[PDB]
C-alpha cells in the first residue's frame, strides 16, 4: 500500500472525517474499525480522540487498501495517518474502537489492528472496562 496526500476539511465523528483528496471534498470512513456513534457510550470520547489527532496533525495522509475504495454511500475507505500515525490503529489501541467490517481483499492491516485490540483489552481500556 501507499500513502497519498489529503487535507482535513472537518472532523466528523469517531470513524469518519471530511477530507480534501485530489482536490475534491469527500467523506472518509476508517477501514477495519467501528467506533460507537456519538449518541452511544464512549462515542463522544472516540469523536474527541479522532478530532484531536487529525486537527493537530501537520500532515494527513490516506492509504487505500487493495480492494474497494468507496462504499455504497460514496465514502472513501482508507487507513488515515496523522503525522505518520495511523488513526485507525490509535483508536483501537485506546479501546475507543473495535476491529470490525473486515472484508476479504480490503484487510491488509487486520492483524496489526487485532494486536492493538488485544492490548487494549488486556489493559481494560474504555470499551473494554
Ligand atoms: C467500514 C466499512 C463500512 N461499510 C458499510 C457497511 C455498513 O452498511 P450499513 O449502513 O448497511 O450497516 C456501513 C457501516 O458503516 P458505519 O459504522 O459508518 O455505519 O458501511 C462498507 O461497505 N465497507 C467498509 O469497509
Ligand atoms: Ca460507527
Amino acid at each position: 500500500l501507499h500513502k497519498e496526500p489529503a487535507t482535513l476539511i472537518k472532523a466528523i465523528d469517531g470513524d469518519t472525517d471530511k477530507l480534501m483528496y485530489k482536490g475534491q471534498p469527500m467523506t472518509f470512513r476508517l477501514l477495519l474499525v467501528d467506533t460507537p456513534e456519538f449518541n452511544e457510550k464512549y462515542g463522544p470520547e472516540a469523536s474527541a480522540f479522532h478530532k484531536k489527532m487529525v486537527e493537530n496533525a501537520k500532515k494527513i495522509e490516506v492509504e487505500f487498501d487493495k480492494g474497494q475504495r468507496t462504499d455504497k454511500y460514496g465514502r472513501g475507505l482508507a487507513y488515515i495517518y496523522a503525522d505518520g500515525k495511523m488513526v485507525n490503529e490509535a483508536l483501537v489501541r485506546q479501546g475507543l474502537a473495535k476491529v470490525a467490517y473486515v472484508y476479504k481483499g480490503n484487510n491488509t492491516h487486520e492483524q496489526l489492528l487485532r494486536k492493538a485490540e488485544a492490548q487494549a483489552k488486556k489493559e481494560k481500556l474504555n470499551i473494554w472496562s
